[PDB]
């Protein structure tokens, strides 16, 4: 029951700002869950960078790379919105602050920069979610050329449940060992884009960490988070949304109120 008037809810949301909505939420206490277009394909946007910091971790896991090595660019022409990495182009950051303000602050200097000395580019961030099972996540573009968001190109794109699956592995099952998930859900919990979307479908008392993405295109933009309600298991709520034209803005609001349903339908 509760999971069909969901549903109903949710097809009523996109209606109302003829748009599209993607969801999906696993209560991982129970393994219920609750999806609304989980298995189709949505722009990722920058919330493709949760998923970077991780990538990282995962490096530094392997001892492949130093969370605390310097990484310069003086020299380097940062992308719009770097608002991290200018403020220490001159001195240069460590491979931890820059992969967290990569996430936090959906930092493009940073993600660009990783993804071309440290992650293999598109290419790699993608071979990175084949590894851990993933098979709908693709990224073919570099920011902020991934933000088209242009309807009907697969480019850039995941499902809401690869990217709730994905978020699981990652932040509580066990690609990243116990002391680098820590650290990654701090930086996940330590999010300052947010405030609008999940975090504000969920009482205050509840610890969210999540990742937003907002194209700046066809209304697109989404949010993934791991919740961890007080006294009950973490819940993983991941929603991807579209317009129908170019112009349209993204909708915080429709973000958090199917944020609200999809919690509700896994309750």
């Amino acid at each position: 029951n509760k999971s069909d008037a969901a549903a109903k809810q949710i097809k009523k949301l996109e209606e109302d700002f003829d748009g599209r909505i993607g969801v999906f939420a696993i209560d991982t206490g129970s393994g219920n869950t609750f999806g609304y277009r989980s298995d189709e394909r949505f722009p990722l946007c920058s919330s493709f960078k949760g998923f970077l910091a991780a990538a990282v971790l995962e490096r530094v896991q392997q001892k492949k790379l130093d969370i605390n090595q310097k990484v310069k660019y003086e020299s380097r022409d940062l992308e719009y919105h770097s608002p991290i990495t200018t403020k220490y182009k001159g001195s240069g950051m460590t491979l931890g602050d820059m992969a967290s303000a990569a996430l936090q602050y959906s930092d493009n200097g940073a993600t660009n920069i990783i993804m071309e000395r440290f992650l293999g580019g598109p290419e790699g961030m993608t071979k990175f979610m084949r590894s851990i099972g993933d098979n709908e996540f693709r990224l073919d573009r570099w920011e902020l050329e991934l933000n088209t968001a242009i309807p009907g190109d697969k480019r850039d794109t995941s499902t809401p449940k690869a990217v709730a699956n994905s978020l699981n592995k990652l932040a509580l099952g066990n690609v990243l060992n116990a002391k680098v998930k820590a650290i990654y859900q701090n930086w996940l919990k330590g999010n300052t884009t947010g405030d609008a979307r999940i975090r504000a479908s969920v009482p205050a008392d509840w610890v969210v960490g999540d990742k937003t993405g907002s194209c700046g295109a066809y209304g697109t933009a989404n949010d993934y988070a791991v919740i961890w309600p007080k006294n009950r298991a973490p819940l993983i709520v991941s929603i991807y949304t579209t317009r129908k034209s170019k112009d349209d803005k993204h909708s915080d609001k429709t973000i958090a109120e199917a944020s609200r349903i999809a919690i509700q339908a896994i309750d």
